[PDB]
């Protein structure tokens, strides 16, 4: 037998309902998820780490002058400075006076740290969703296996045949670039391979890890070696990657919305809680029972001891049945005003059970039924003395959780009386008219 | 948990209240006082005889 409904998309709350077959006792059906991963489909475009200008040996000329070539380097920069007389140990390099030449000549590469610390830059495409879900049905105990959440998988977990549902919202918490460095991903934009502002973010800019090709701007300027010593003098701006890390912003799993736990390695974005999964499960029919299994349940009253408005399990009932045999079958309350603990019970003849609920209501008017026998509920609620909890709520909320009895006939009055006070106006117009008509004939 | 409430100040008669923490059985409590001591603060000036 199939069984299509629709679930909040919640980690901790299960989802429980009841199977109404024809002809066949209700089974009690569970379902509970443990994951919920968001994987989109990413491609990387570069890294980035901190440079590293390396200065070779220059040539002195000691009479004349040279020239260099454009050689194949990113930022390659060369001059020649003229006259530089320069001095070394032991007494002067060269001879002639006021007529040398210095070649000075400098090349970027990156760092040895780069295999180590470095952003990756990612572009974002809408991929899949997977999750983990729990299922128990009859008595079947507790067993899980991996799901595909789209619209066309079935999987086989147990015995039966569940298709989970896809998501009502395509909402996804990365952006189209992120840039993942280290542990946590950041939304941030890109330079595109293309672009470097030499400060900022892509001044070094590498396809992959280990790239021959790299394209770096670092405004590198070579400068006049002085007063004859040996030695090539640079200028240039700092690393835009050091940079980013001091004014950098917060993550993205410190800024996620709906709870969205943001992990690493196939960048996933787990535990959101957005939307609806709908479900369609096949239980088998071994698990079925028939009518004349089940015991019948009659003369039922249920009473409400203690309830408490808290979303801890704190409503606590008891009802006296009056059974056929003994036996046991589950309950079930169909309204979402309240959720109940315990799936089933323990039957006698004619005993009395108790059973905990919570529900946020002041008043609760939901009904459950046991051995496809319904009975009714009703009661009062307290507030609860705690203000701050460290676990989340088990309940629902509504619109009209909150009215009590008082305000609920506060507003009986003030919207039943008056508009029936319009009625008394009307009528007295109607048979103004008609009291007038009869002094005619 | 927490009780609040007012007491007398008589000193033989004991106080009993039910404390009613939700979900739980309610605790029988009894207070009852011994003594009742007001001291004030003083300063010798001067001794005479």
């Amino acid at each position: 037998y199939e069984h299509t409904a629709v679930m909040p998309n919640k980690v901790g709350i299960p989802y429980k309902a009841l199977v109404e077959r024809p002809g066949y006792a209700p089974v009690h059906l569970q379902i509970q998820l443990v994951n919920t991963r968001i994987i989109p489909s990413t491609n990387l475009e570069y890294i980035t780490c901190k440079y590293k200008t390396k200065v070779p040996s220059p040539v002195v000329k000691c009479c004349g002058a040279t020239q260099c070539t454009s050689k194949p380097h990113p930022d390659y920069q060369c001059q020649v400075f003229s006259g530089v007389y320069p001095f070394m140990w032991g007494g002067a390099y060269c001879f002639c006076d006021t007529e040398n030449t210095q070649m000075s000549e400098a090349y970027v590469e990156r760092s040895e740290e780069c295999s180590i610390d470095h952003a990756k830059a990612y572009k974002v495409h809408t991929g899949t969703v997977q999750a983990m879900v729990n299922i128990t049905y009859g008595s079947v105990s507790w067993r899980s296996a991996d799901v595909y959440v789209n619209g066309e998988t079935p999987a086989k977990i147990g015995d039966a045949k569940l298709i989970i549902g896809p998501l009502s919202s395509a909402w996804s918490p990365f952006d189209n670039k992120v840039v993942v460095y280290g542990h946590e991903v950041y939304n941030y934009d890109f330079p595109e391979y293309g672009t470097g502002k030499a400060g900022s973010f892509g001044d070094l800019q590498s396809r992959t890890s280990t790239s021959n090709d790299l394209y770096a701007n670092t405004n590198l300027k070579l400068q006049r070696p002085q007063a004859g010593i040996v030695h090539t003098p640079f200028t240039q701006v700092p690393s835009g990657f050091e940079r980013w890390k001091k004014d950098k912003g917060a993550p993205l799993n410190d800024v996620a919305p709906f709870g969205c736990s943001i992990a690493l390695e196939p960048l996933r974005a787990e535990n959101c809680a957005v939307g609806s999964i709908p479900i369609s499960i096949d239980i088998p029919d071994a698990a079925f029972t028939r009518i004349s299994e089940t015991p019948t349940v009659s003369d039922l009253e249920c009473k409400i001891t203690e309830c408490t408005y808290a979303f801890d399990f704190g409503g606590i009932a008891t009802v006296a049945y009056k059974s056929s045999k003994a036996g046991n079958c589950p309950i079930h309350s169909p309204s979402g005003v309240a959720v109940i603990k315990e799936n089933d019970v323990t039957l006698a003849e004619s005993g009395s059970f108790t059973f905990h609920f919570s529900t946020a209501n002041i008043h609760p008017a939901f009904k459950l039924q046991v051995c496809t026998s319904a009975v009714t509920c009703k009661g009062d609620c307290k507030p609860p003395k705690d203000h701050i909890v460290d676990y989340p709520a088990q309940h629902t909320e509504s619109f009209t959780s909150a009215i009590s009895a008082t305000a609920w006939s506060w507003i009986k009055v003030l919207v039943g009386g008056t508009s029936a006070f319009i009625v008394l106006g009307l009528i007295a117009t109607a048979v103004v008219a008609l009291v007038l008509f009869f002094h005619r004939h």
